[PDB]
């Protein structure tokens, strides 16, 4: 009986088999853009990801991910908030039934269609397990998604869906650019907060970008057609993999921007 997005294995749930989900910095949350305070002191983020290497794809059951090379300075993330260089290991995302959720973070309430995690770690920790058991290994680049007109540097993604439909299956990945994936501004949010699955590890810095990118309907119809199921078991859609906001608690959200 593991964890999931169901109604007996779903985020309500979790707290038994990870009792972190009650903690103190937990993600996501709302991000009251009114509250949060414009820190002058805040740096441009700095994304390079130039060198990265896509390995492979996979289904795993709670959402599909991108792995990197993460063995070398390749893709990088520094500057913002952070202090110290954080390498790319992974991305994902999480998305809804319908265009209306889908979202882990929310704005004022809104919730978008899915949302984007390029996971990263702090290069001081070595390796990116070691970096999840500190409050400031990981850093998670969150992008929002609306459904509109297409994202170009998605199609590739979208397109080899088919191939690692059910749970435990993955493909080959290599070449995939994710600069294609970021949109014009890099004006964000952040605070502290933790994994949003389990184990849920109060490990991360959440940098939210302010401006979504926008995806077609049928670029989300495709992350809908996969399944949370491995073959042969009854056929479950994945969709609505996020978890709701979380309380904030004793914590500022901090702005870049205004
Ligand atoms: N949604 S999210 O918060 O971006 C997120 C989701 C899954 C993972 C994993 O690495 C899960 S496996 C794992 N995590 C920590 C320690 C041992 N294993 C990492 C992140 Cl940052
Ligand atoms: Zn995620």
């Amino acid at each position: 009986h593991h964890w999931g997005y169901g109604k007996h294995n779903g985020p309500e749930h979790w707290h038994k088999d990870f009792p972190i989900a009650k903690g103190e910095r937990q993600s996501p949350v709302d991000i009251d853009t009114h509250t949060a305070k414009y820190d002058p002191s805040l740096k441009p983020l700095s994304v390079s990801y130039d060198q990265a290497t896509s390995l492979r794809i996979l289904n795993n059951g709670h959402s599909f991910k991108v792995e990197f090379d993460d063995s070398q300075d390749k893709a990088v993330l520094k500057g913002g908030p952070l202090d110290g260089t954080y390498r790319l290991t992974q991305f994902h995302f999480h998305w809804g039934s319908l265009d209306g959720q889908g979202s882990e973070h929310t704005v004022d309430k809104k919730k978008y269609a899915a949302e984007l995690h390029l996971v990263h770690w702090n290069t001081k920790y070595g390796d990116a397990g070691k970096a999840s058991q500190q409050p400031d290994g990981l850093a998670v680049l969150g992008i929002f998604l609306k459904v509109g007109s297409a994202k170009p540097g998605l199609q590739k993604v979208v397109d080899v869906l088919d191939s690692i439909k059910t749970k435990g299956k993955s493909a080959d990945f290599t070449n995939f650019d994710p600069r294609g994936l970021l949109p014009e501004s890099l004006d964000y949010w952040t605070y502290p907060g933790s994994l949003t699955t389990p184990p849920l590890n109060e490990c991360v810095t959440w940098i939210v970008l302010k401006e979504p990118i926008s995806v077609s309907s049928e670029q989300v119809l495709k992350f809908r057609k996969l399944n949370f199921n491995g073959e042969g078991e009854p056929e479950e859609l994945m969709v609505d993999n996020w978890r709701p906001a979380q309380p904030l608690k004793n914590r500022q959200i901090k702005a870049s921007f205004k």
